[PDB]
Parts: structure tokens; C-alpha cells; sequence
């Protein structure tokens, strides 16, 4: 029952079994009492700040070909962009201005910057007193060691997908196995380590959720980024159904109770798919938002999935929309870094 799956998830009992009950009971009352719950411990461990990232999507080049994605290099029907370091160091600095603590720094895999570009600029922003957050994909071992070395402070490597027969045939260049790879590397080196998947991807089944979930609980990722899979129109997957946003709030909210002091955002994702998803987000499980800092001509052009928020609003009106929506909310904006801060329990 409803009731019983609750309490065994208010017990701790995270066995695969309960959580694919959860995530398989379509009851309204039942989805509403996990969002409380996720609300209330979210609440309890992190607390009412909301940890602002100010993303800048700097190129759109990518030499990956990732069946999901607008910017997979077989899409020709896109116009590609780099920024210069020194718009990018210069757009961080007006992000920090503007109040930002952690500034993300996300592109395609874009040969061009790595590594030394990049680790040029990761100095540069941080002489600014910030968090620095690395959203580039999958490179080499000694890449990642460079950008620590020039003072990295995290990086966000979504898994997608723990299930390695569908990874594989979303990302034809790579594997599960790589992806992994890379995350515990990540690890390995001191980053704060994000990881997380699509939700609603072609093929995915409920057990492939659950072994998300669990993929997450095992390694201990410090942020889980979740987000629907929104069909792009110039990739193999167009005609294919988006993720279901009901289904993915779940996954979210669970993820809070298995991993309740990690950091997890209300994804860009979670808010295109519905008006408002991403305040609904931040009350079942969210404690951190990412608003689009990617300046013009170039903001149009990052368009992984279609319809993406933030898109025709001025360069500077997303920090901006996010404080306001934070004390909406009845909530506080995030204080210093907003690093995970663990909780040590049994
Ligand atoms: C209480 C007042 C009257 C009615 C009028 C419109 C209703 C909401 C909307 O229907 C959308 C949505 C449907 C979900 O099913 C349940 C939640 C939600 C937010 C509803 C809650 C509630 O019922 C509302 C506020
Ligand atoms: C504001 C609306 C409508 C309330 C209403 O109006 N009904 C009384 C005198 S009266 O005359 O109105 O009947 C209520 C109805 C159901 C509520 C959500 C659910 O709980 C699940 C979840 C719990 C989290 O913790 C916080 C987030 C979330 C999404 C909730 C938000 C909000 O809270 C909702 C939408
Ligand atoms: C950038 C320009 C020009 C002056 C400037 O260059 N100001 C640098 C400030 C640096 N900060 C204090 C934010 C650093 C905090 C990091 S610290 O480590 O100290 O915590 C200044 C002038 C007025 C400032 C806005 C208003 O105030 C209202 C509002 C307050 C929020 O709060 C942040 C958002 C917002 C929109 C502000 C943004 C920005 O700021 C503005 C545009
Ligand atoms: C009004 C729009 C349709 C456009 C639909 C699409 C997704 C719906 C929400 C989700 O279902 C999650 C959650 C379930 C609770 O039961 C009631 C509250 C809440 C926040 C729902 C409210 C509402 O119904 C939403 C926003
Ligand atoms: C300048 C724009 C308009 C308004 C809209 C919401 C306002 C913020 C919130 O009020 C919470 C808090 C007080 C301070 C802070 C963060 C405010 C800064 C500024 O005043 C904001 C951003
Ligand atoms: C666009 S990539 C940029 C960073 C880096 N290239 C990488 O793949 O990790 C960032 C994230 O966008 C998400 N994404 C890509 N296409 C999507 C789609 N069609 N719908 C929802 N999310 C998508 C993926 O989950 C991916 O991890
Ligand atoms: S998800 Fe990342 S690696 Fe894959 S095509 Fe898109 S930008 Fe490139
Ligand atoms: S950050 Fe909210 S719409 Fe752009
Ligand atoms: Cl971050
Ligand atoms: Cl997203
Ligand atoms: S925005
Ligand atoms: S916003």
C-alpha cells in the first residue's frame, strides 16, 4: 500500500522493491505525501537556501553524436558558436556582480578549449572569489587534473542512464562504462561530483529508474541533476514521447530521501516541460537553481531540447528572476558556496 511504501521510505528501508513501488503507484495522495516528504527533508538537511548557479553555455560545438541531443554533431541545422576566454571570464565577472557564489562553465565537447583554454579561464574566475563548476563531458583523466589543479571546485557529469544497452545506444561514441569512469575519477581528484539522469528516455522502463536511483545512492554523488528527456526535432529521437514531468518530480523527490544532504537542482528541463516546474521542483526535493547566464547572440543557439526557457529574455534577466522566485517561494537565497555540507548518519 501507499501507506506502507511511505513509512518504509520514512524507515530508511531503500530496497529496490519499495522504490519501484513508489515509482509504479499512480495515486494522488500517495505522490503527494512523497513530495512532503522529500519537502520536509529537504528542509530539515539543507535548509530554506537556495543555492544559485549561474550557467554559462559558452560553445556549441560538440564532437559527440548523443541520439538525444540538438547539439549532436550530425545536426546541421544549427548554427555553432564559441565564445573568447575573454568573454567568458568577462561574462563570469558580470554573473559575480550580479551576486552569483558558484558559476558554472557548460559546453559541448568542443575540442577547441581543452585543456589550457580552460584551465586559463577557471583561473581567471576564481581570482573572483567563487565557486567554479565544470560542465564539459567526457575527457582525458590528465584534462580533469589540470582543471583542478587550476581550481576547479566541482563538475557535473550526468550519467543519463545506468542502464549500459541503452546508454550505449543513445551515446554510439562512448559507454556507461567510460561515463562511470569519469565520475569516479572525478572523485578520485577532489571534485564535488554531480551526476543524474534523463527521465522518459525511448526504452526506459520503471526498473531502469530504479536502478538510476540506486546507481545514485550507491556512489554518493554530491549533486544529481534530473531532468525529463524532451524530444529535439533535428535529432533521431524527434517523433519519440518527452518524459513524463509527474514521473520525473517522483524520481527527483526520491533522490532527496536516498541522498538527503546532496545538492540537487530544479532543472532548465523540468521547467520547459511545464510552466512553473521548476518552483514545483524546489518544494519536493530541489535546493538549487541555474539560471541561464549565457549572454546573446549566443543563448538561442544552446538548444539541446526545443522550447527552453530563458531564451528571449535579456542577458542579464535571469539572476534577477531567480532571487525573486526564491523569496516567492518563502525561501533564502544560498549564503556562501553552497558546497555540499554532509550530514553523518547511519
Ligand atoms: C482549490 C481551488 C478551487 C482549485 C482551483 C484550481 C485547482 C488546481 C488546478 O486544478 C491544478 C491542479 C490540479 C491537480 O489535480 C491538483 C492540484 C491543482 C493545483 C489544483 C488545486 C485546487 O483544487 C485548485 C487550486
Ligand atoms: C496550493 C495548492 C492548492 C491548495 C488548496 O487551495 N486546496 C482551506 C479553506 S478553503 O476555503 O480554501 O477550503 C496545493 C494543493 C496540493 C499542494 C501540493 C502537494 O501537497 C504536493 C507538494 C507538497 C510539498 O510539501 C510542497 C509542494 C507540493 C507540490 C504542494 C504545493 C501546494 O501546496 C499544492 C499544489
Ligand atoms: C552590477 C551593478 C553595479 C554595481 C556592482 O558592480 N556591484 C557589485 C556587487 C557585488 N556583490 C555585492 C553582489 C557581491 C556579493 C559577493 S560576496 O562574497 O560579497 O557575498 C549592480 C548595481 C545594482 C545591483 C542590483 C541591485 O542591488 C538589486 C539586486 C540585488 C541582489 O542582491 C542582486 C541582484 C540585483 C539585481 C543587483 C545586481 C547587481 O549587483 C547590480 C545591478
Ligand atoms: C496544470 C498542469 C497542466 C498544465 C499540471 C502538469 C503537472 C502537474 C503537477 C504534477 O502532477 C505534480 C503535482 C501533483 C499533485 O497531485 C498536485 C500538484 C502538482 C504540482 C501538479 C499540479 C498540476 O496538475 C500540474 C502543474
Ligand atoms: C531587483 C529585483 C526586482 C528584486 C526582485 C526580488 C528581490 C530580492 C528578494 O526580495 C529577496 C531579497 C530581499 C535581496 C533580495 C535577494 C532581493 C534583491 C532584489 O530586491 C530583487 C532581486
Ligand atoms: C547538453 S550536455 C552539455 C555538457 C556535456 N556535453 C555532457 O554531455 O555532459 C548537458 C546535459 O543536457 C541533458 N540533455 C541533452 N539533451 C537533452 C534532451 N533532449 N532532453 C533533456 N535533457 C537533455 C543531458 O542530460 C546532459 O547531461
Ligand atoms: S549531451 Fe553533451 S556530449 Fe552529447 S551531443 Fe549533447 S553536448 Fe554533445
Ligand atoms: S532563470 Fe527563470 S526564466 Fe530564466
Ligand atoms: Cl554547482
Ligand atoms: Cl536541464
Ligand atoms: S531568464
Ligand atoms: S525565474
Amino acid at each position: 500500500t501507499g501507506r506502507e511504501i511511505l513509512e518504509k521510505l520514512e524507515r530508511r528501508e531503500f530496497t529496490r522493491e519499495v522504490l519501484k513501488e513508489a515509482l509504479s503507484i499512480n495515486d494522488r495522495g500517495f505522490n503527494e505525501a512523497l513530495f512532503k516528504l522529500a519537502d520536509e527533508i529537504r528542509r530539515k538537511y539543507v535548509g530554506d537556501e537556495v543555492h544559485i548557479r549561474a550557467i554559462i553555455e559558452f560553445s556549441n560545438v560538440c564532437r559527440k553524436n548523443c541520439l538525444y541531443c540538438g547539439l549532436r554533431r550530425d545536426n546541421k541545422n544549427l548554427k555553432r558558436y564559441r565564445m573568447t576566454p575573454e568573454e567568458i571570464v568577462e561574462r563570469a565577472r558580470l554573473a559575480v556582480q550580479f551576486g552569483a557564489k558558484t558559476i558554472v562553465l557548460q559546453s559541448g565537447e568542443d575540442p577547441y578549449x581543452m585543456p589550457d583554454v580552460i584551465s586559463d579561464i577557471v583561473k581567471e574566475i576564481k581570482k573572483m572569489g567563487v565557486a567554479v563548476t565544470l560542465s564539459l563531458g567526457e575527457w582525458p583523466r590528465e584534462y580533469y587534473e589540470k582543471w583542478k589543479e587550476a581550481g576547479a571546485d566541482r563538475y557535473l557529469l550526468r550519467h543519463e542512464t545506468a542502464n549500459p544497452v541503452l546508454h550505449r545506444k543513445l551515446r554510439p561514441d562512448t559507454s556507461f562504462e567510460n561515463r562511470l569512469n569519469c565520475l569516479l575519477t572525478l572523485k578520485e581528484l577532489g571534485y564535488e561530483t554531480g551526476a543524474g539522469s534523463m527521465v522518459g528516455l525511448p526504452g526506459q522502463t520503471i526498473d531502469d529508474l530504479v536502478d538510476d536511483l540506486l546507481f545514485l545512492k550507491e556512489h554518493d554523488f554530491d549533486m544529481v541533476g534530473i531532468g525529463p528527456f524532451i524530444p529535439h526535432p533535428d535529432t533521431p529521437l524527434a517523433n519519440e514521447k518527452k518524459g513524463d514531468f509527474t514521473l520525473t518530480l517522483k524520481m527527483v523527490a526520491l533522490t532527496r530521501i536516498l541522498l538527503p544532504d546532496s545538492n540537487i537542482p530544479a532543472t532548465t528541463a523540468m521547467g520547459t516541460i511545464v510552466p512553473g516546474g521548476r518552483e514545483i521542483t524546489l518544494r519536493c526535493g530541489a535546493n538549487v537553481i541555474m539560471p541561464n547566464w549565457t549572454p546573446s547572440p549566443y543563448r538561442q543557439l544552446y538548444q539541446l531540447y526545443p522550447g527552453k526557457i530563458c531564451v528571449f529574455e535579456k542577458d542579464t534577466a535571469c539572476i534577477p528572476c531567480v532571487m525573486k522566485m526564491i523569496e516567492l517561494l518563502g525561501r533564502k537565497p544560498g549564503r556562501d558556496w553552497g558546497g555540499r555540507k554532509r550530514v553523518f548518519e547511519t
